[PDB]
């Protein structure tokens, strides 16, 4: 089974690293982990991938993983990663293909709140960042902190609402002296449906 | 091919109905659905569990269900169910086991927050609970308004924090009006960890 993963929202759109396709390989027989992968962009092969050596799973097979480096404009443009795996110890070479979804977009909005009040007796609170009505549920959320990126934050998977889009909160754990200190906290979020493919909410005490 | 499932929380923790251990077993030859279950507690043959007919899928293979009946006890206190099915068609007996997730419980906090003010300009307005610190991540979580439960909120998945607990939001989407009104909202969770093992909160405007 040969399963392929769209480059990450933060890296696409130039927020962070260097986009990737990946294309993972499960269930290789712990016999045969030879495991070739050939990628093409609009099935012309690629060598710029980088494959790395398998693993043991608990049921003791094996996994492997590959990873193309693309242009953040091949994918916004629509064209087709294809990563074609021949197990070497399999009947036939296995395909799997993706590209930039086709469904219509929905920016979400973007709301901060305080810690609850009741939270306030603790020694540490939450600063909370909700973001709603938002599709496809590709997207990038991170809290920043007088114009720093903070590392003490959690987002939830995105979820599925009533309405049919998506929607998740993101966490900032802060001592409760910082919160009242009065710094600046700001949540920033990168989807391909808000302008400019981003927006950010600040708030303070 | 076998599946085991854990019992739902909600029944796990009083909730609601008798809690269950379930075993499925699919892809079952059309030709020999004379399937077998045998149920056990550390090991220990039981006679108490109620298996269900086979039923047709669209592949023309068969699917039977059955299910333990168990004690809210012997589950929250780490014992193994192990159910073992002899296909009696299959070269071997097939067998499942499972318990509750591991170790050392700690009870989550609930907080509830009012929807924020600038949403406050729309139709529909967002109430949010927010449960923070708990462990395992096995947890029930609802809405009622005066003291009756609603259909309409989410609950985002268990997510793991930095701290190795885990925390969630649940939100309860209202028409403006419903908020202004006045009507209590209250969030309700089952969780082992919690005294009686749940807690309830609740606010208004
Ligand atoms: C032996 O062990 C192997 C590994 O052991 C561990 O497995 C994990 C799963 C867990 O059980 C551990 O306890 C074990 O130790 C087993 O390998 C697993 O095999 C299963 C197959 O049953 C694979 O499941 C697939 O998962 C993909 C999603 O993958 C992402 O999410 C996973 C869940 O969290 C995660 O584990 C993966 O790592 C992966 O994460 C992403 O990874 C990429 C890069 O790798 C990152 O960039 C992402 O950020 C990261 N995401 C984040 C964040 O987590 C899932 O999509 C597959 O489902 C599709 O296909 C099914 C076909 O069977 C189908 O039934 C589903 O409905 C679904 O189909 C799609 O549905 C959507 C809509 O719902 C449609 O739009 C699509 O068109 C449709 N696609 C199609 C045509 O299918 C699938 O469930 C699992 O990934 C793999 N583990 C890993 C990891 O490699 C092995 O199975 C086991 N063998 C034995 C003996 O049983
Ligand atoms: C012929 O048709 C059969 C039925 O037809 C229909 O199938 C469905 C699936 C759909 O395709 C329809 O269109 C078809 O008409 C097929 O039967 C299916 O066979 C697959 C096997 O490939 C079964 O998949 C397993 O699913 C479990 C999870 O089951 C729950 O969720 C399902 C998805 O929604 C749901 O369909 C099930 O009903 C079930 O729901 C729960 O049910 C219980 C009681 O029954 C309720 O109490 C719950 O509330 C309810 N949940 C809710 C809500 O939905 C999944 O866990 C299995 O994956 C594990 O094992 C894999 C091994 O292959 C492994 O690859 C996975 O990674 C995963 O492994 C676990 O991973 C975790 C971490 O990720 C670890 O912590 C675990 O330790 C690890 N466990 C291990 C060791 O594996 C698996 O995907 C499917 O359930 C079954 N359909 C039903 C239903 O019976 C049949 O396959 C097909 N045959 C042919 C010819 O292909």
């Amino acid at each position: 089974s040969v399963f392929i993963f769209p480059p990450k929202t933060k890296d696409v759109l130039g927020g962070g690293l260097t986009p990737k396709v990946t294309c993972v390989v499960v269930d290789i027989s712990q016999n045969d982990p030879e495991v070739r992968f050939s990628w093409f962009i609009d099935d012309v092969e690629v060598h710029t991938a980088q494959t790395h050596a398998p693993e043991k799973q608990s049921n003791s097979t094996l996994r492997s993983v590959s990873e193309l480096p693309i242009v953040e404009r091949d994918w916004l443009n629509g064209k087709t990663f294809k990563c074609k795996v021949n197990s070497g110890a399999f009947p036939a070479p296995i395909e799997k293909s993706i590209s930039k979804p086709e469904g219509t977009p929905r920016g979400p909005q973007v709301y901060t709140m305080a810690p609850p009040k009741e939270e306030m007796t603790q020694s540490q609170v939450s600063i909370t960042c909700m973001v709603k009505g938002f599709y496809p549920p590709d997207i990038y959320t991170e809290w920043k902190m007088n114009g720093q990126p903070q590392e003490n934050y959690k987002n939830t998977p995105p979820t599925m609402d009533t309405d049919g889009s998506y929607f998740l909160y993101s966490k900032l754990n802060v001592k409760k002296e910082t919160w009242q200190q009065g710094n600046t906290f700001t949540c920033s979020v990168l989807h391909e449906g808000l302008e400019n493919e981003h927006t950010e909410k600040s708030l303070s005490h």
